[PDB]
């Protein structure tokens, strides 16, 4: 069932990278899979650098947790920043120096799609509260797939559209009033998008709510801890109705609770 969130646990590290490389990153799974891929199949890219192509594929959570990847995908075009996303077999991802969302086929390799998200700024101009270019973020819900950015027509503040994840038509849109800039990252819950307030502190808290259906925004309170000091990455998972989210080297997910 669906309902506001009111509550987040403490997170749990699944995986801790080696390498400097993954100071930074998005893991995640895909909350409608499909074949060969199941709801345990888990992908990690690490993010660190200039050219980032890797996309680490395991077909199972003991070896996503313990083991080597079971696949690695080079993606055909660099990728920006932590903000992607699985849905429906595909990796939905922005290209480098770019507002372009791609759709590449995992089980192809194959890209059936690009985007540009009209308006949206890109490379620095929009990014989260920690920097690393993060100005456009994917993200889906029980409803599909979105994208949160922004524009200059909203001075910067939060704008999210539900995307069409056949062929990224955009389908909707709404304007907040949340400072992108201001916030450390942002997900999507049962059509209200949420901020957290900070990347660095153990006493963070989801800070503030705009609900797509009624347009109220709403400020809360809700603690929220970055156990490793530096949360590039915080993304909702639908399925698991999980957090998962990549901290100082460390993919973490966090339990939730909705009213
Ligand atoms: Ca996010
Ligand atoms: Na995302």
């Amino acid at each position: 069932g669906c309902g506001e969130l009111v509550w987040v646990g403490e997170p749990l590290t699944l995986r801790t990278a080696e390498t400097i490389t993954g100071k930074y990153g998005v893991w995640m799974r895909d909350p409608k899979p499909t074949y060969p891929y199941t709801q345990e199949t888990t992908w990690r890219i690490d993010t660190v650098g200039k050219d980032v192509r890797q996309v680490f594929e395991y077909d199972l959570i003991s070896q996503f947790m313990q083991g080597y990847p079971s696949k690695v995908h080079i993606l055909p075009r660099p990728l920006e920043s932590t903000g992607a996303v699985v849905y429906s077999g595909s990796l939905y991802f922005q290209g480098a120096e770019s507002r372009t969302v791609i759709r590449y086929e995992l089980n192809t390799e194959t890209v059936k799609a690009e985007k540009e998200i009209p308006g949206a700024g890109y490379h620095g101009q929009f990014p989260y509260s920690w920097g690393g270019y993060t100005d456009i973020d994917l993200a889906v819900d029980e409803a599909g797939l979105w994208v949160i950015y922004s524009t200059d027509e909203a001075k910067g503040a939060i704008v999210l559209s539900k995307l069409n994840p056949e062929n990224l038509e955009l389908e909707q849109t709404w304007e907040t009033n949340i400072r992108k800039q201001s916030v450390a990252n942002a997900f999507i819950i049962c059509g209200t998008l949420y901020t957290v307030s900070s990347y660095t502190s153990a006493d963070a808290t989801v800070n503030f709510a705009y609900d797509t259906g009624t347009g109220i925004s709403k400020t809360l309170t809700i603690p929220f801890k970055n156990r490793y000091k530096y949360s590039s990455m915080i993304d909702y998972n639908p399925l698991e109705k999980k957090l998962f989210a990549w901290d100082n080297l460390n993919m973490v997910t966090y339990d939730i609770k909705l009213s």
